[PDB]
DNA sequence: ACTCTGACGCTAGG
DNA sequence: CCTAGCGTCAG
């Protein structure tokens, strides 16, 4: 009515008054309206249509004086800002765009609370709307209150609740919302009225969720760590990483050829034509037909079976690699198929315009880690794999596909052995704490443990030490460890308990974490992220033990996640305030930050990055203090696959 | 013919 | 331990 305004049609004095209102507002409540018109308020999770505009409820008083008559608007008014392009571009569109950008920037820099249901989407839309006028540094300081993220911090198990869900759950009480109205199942007036009402309700819900966050002790985490990350993710989604289409296209062909060769060999040695991609048929061949479990390697496999017959898993197959020529073939086939199918064919399916951009999910996991999708840049092969060309030696690197846009170079910052250091901090183990006080830590760990001083003793042990380290880090077991490393259950158990009896504190830390869980009913990371595990109270001992394992794992994994997010935020903030530095965060591989930076700026930024990241050891606030320093490894290069170390 | 869905399995990243 | 993504297969 008078509560809904198109800012294009405001008189200019009213435009000025509007800007002043946005400056003096108590709270801003924002949702994105699509062409339906639907909203971020549900229940559709991904809009099949595109963005029409942004609706902003301007609250002149926040629930948690004196009358004002503005006269061009009522109290409290909803303003509408058109994002969508028109059919014809001209000067008037330029003008409209100018005022719109001014308003949206006022939304970005305002001193009041800004509540948006999905904040990253909104920030991204605004970021693309600014275009030329603005850079990513404009939105760096934006803090939206995202109720979804709050509800995620409370109950991490459910990643994607709708708005109507959250209202029912955390809103007290009896509030009904109609979020489903669109043009064509109803009028505008209905859509708009419901938008206003639902925006008010959104404010209510957000405030409730904030207080609950304060109750559960999650507030400082929410504000300090989760919220400042939103514009960072939005910026990463607003930038595309160039990739080679030509190269992939070829390689795909090559890998296809090799795959057929391998399929032919497999059918040859198996003694029949089966489905090379079917694990069931291979399961029947290896075991029902060739009967290899029964043969020399009996009980090498997990049991005579996991059930009747063992699995086709790489452990089982590696146990059989001497018995028959098939397992090796299946393995190489799996490797090549993985690379081609996912790292090339799928990466070709993602790209637009010589480049790809991953979608980031903050509420994605229960450990507090980020997840990346379509394509998952966190799951890209680290080590280049070698194949024998069909028709010389052929080398293939998936990470070599991602190249910087000259003139720019990639700058990668890795947290060295961060899980182990977090574990040291938590356990407070004397020997591990002695270990870090610089040069190739895992080797020195291998020596200190094995009491063998070999300068760089066996690489295989370097791998064994790592494998048992992670066997205990993600806890725990004799069986699973055994599966990782190629040795029998007893040997794995002895390796494990040797390690745990060399460092006593770790067992004590684990026991303490389990004790905490059962007591509270959840477990807590360093910065206060909580992982509820009700099955810790379960009478079933398998469930109980599983909950214990999860409890032990979440402390380490979640703490590492906290530190990575913190580093992300601190570096982003550090760069965002520079006269000079253009370095842009491109992606985060969990413990590795990947930047694209201007070629000349390399020494200046690499300084800033390492300085910023290493100082994360001591920070207030929160009362964060680490028992062990954080070593940061820097590298640079024109391609992601090839990065030459720096300093 | 065609496309979905959901249970199950493997492997890469950490 | 926990992700994304690629497979089969039956309905």
């Amino acid at each position: 009515k008078k509560h809904f305004c198109d800012i294009r049609h405001l008189d200019d004095w009213a435009k000025s008054q509007l800007i002043e209102m946005l400056k003096q507002a108590a709270a801003l409540v924002i949702t994105v309206m699509y062409t339906d018109g639907s909203t971020q308020l549900g229940a559709d999770q991904t809009p099949v249509s595109s963005v029409r505009g942004i609706v902003v409820l301007v609250k002149r008083q926040a629930e948690g004086c004196g009358p004002v008559l503005e006269g061009f608007v009522s109290d409290d008014p909803c303003i509408y800002i058109q994002i969508e392009h028109s059919a014809i571009w001209d000067q008037e569109q330029e003008a409209h765009q100018q005022f719109a950008r001014n308003v949206l920037f006022q939304t970005m820099k305002c001193k009041c609370p800004v509540i948006c249901f999905n904040a990253k989407d909104f920030v991204r839309i605004v970021l693309q709307f600014f275009g030329n006028d603005g850079s990513w540094k404009h939105v760096a300081d934006f803090i939206g209150l995202d109720p979804r993220i709050a509800a995620w911090l409370i109950d991490p198990s459910d990643a994607t609740p709708s708005f109507e869900d959250l209202v029912e759950k955390y809103c007290e009480k009896s509030i009904t919302v109609k979020v489903n109205s669109t043009y064509g199942n109803s009028s505008r007036n209905i859509v708009n009225q419901n938008v206003r009402e639902n925006l008010k309700t959104l404010y209510r819900l957000t405030m409730d969720l904030c207080s609950k966050l304060k109750d559960y002790g999650l507030w400082q985490l929410f504000r300090t760590l989760e919220l400042p990350l939103i514009p960072i993710l939005a910026v990463m989604e607003s930038h595309a990483i160039q990739v080679n289409k030509e190269e992939m296209e070829k390689t795909s062909a090559l890998l296809g050829a090799r795959l057929k060769e391998l399929e032919q060999e497999a059918h040859f040695v198996a003694g029949e034509r089966f489905l090379i991609t079917s694990n069931n048929q291979l399961r029947e061949i290896l075991f029902g037909k060739l009967k290899l479990h029964l043969l020399s390697q009996r009980n090498s496999l997990p049991r005579t079976g996991l059930q009747k017959y063992p699995s086709t898993s790489e452990a089982v197959l590696n146990a059989l690699r001497d018995l028959h020529p098939l397992p090796k073939i299946i393995l190489e086939y799996r490797q090549v198929h993985k690379i081609k199918s996912t790292f090339v064919d799928g990466l070709l399916a993602c790209m637009k315009k010589g480049s790809i951009s991953s979608t980031w999910n903050q509420t994605g996991t229960v450990t507090g880690r980020l997840s990346a999708k379509h394509p998952n840049i966190q799951g890209i092969s680290k080590h280049p794999i070698q194949i024998t060309t069909p028709k010389k030696i052929l080398t293939i690197s998936p990470r070599a596909m991602f190249v910087s846009s000259k003139g720019h170079t990639f700058l990668a910052a890795d947290f060295s052995q961060i899980e182990l250091r977090i574990l040291t901090h938590l356990s407070g183990d004397p020997e591990l704490l002695k270990l870090f006080q610089r040069d190739d830590v895992f080797s020195t760990l291998t020596s200190q443990w094995k009491d063998v001083p070999v300068e760089q003793v066996t690489h295989a042990d370097r791998e064994q030490t790592k494998k048992v380290v992670y066997a205990v880090v993600y806890g725990a077991g004799k069986e699973r460890l055994a599966a990782c490393l190629g040795v029998p259950i007893q040997e794995a158990a002895q390796f494990l308990e040797s390690f745990l009896q060399k460092y006593k504190k770790i067992k004590d830390f684990a026991r303490a974490a389990i004790a905490q869980c059962h007591q509270t009913g959840c477990v807590v990371s360093i910065m206060g992220r909580r992982r509820p595990l009700p099955r810790i109270h379960a009478h079933d001992q398998q469930l109980r033990a599983q909950a214990e394992r999860q409890a032990v794992n979440f402390v380490v994994q979640g703490s590492a996640a906290d530190l990575c997010k913190l580093a992300m935020i601190h570096v982003f903030t550090a760069v965002a305030a520079s006269h000079t530095l253009t370095a842009r965060l491109v992606a985060q591989i969990h413990d590795e930050l990947l930047f694209e930076v201007e070629d000349p700026q390399i020494p200046e930024c690499a300084a800033l990055v390492r300085r910023t990241m290493e100082s994360l050891e001591q920070v207030q606030a929160l009362e964060l203090q680490l028992q062990v320093p954080l070593k940061v490894s820097l590298s640079a290069g024109r391609s992601w696959g090839h990065l030459v170390p720096l300093q």
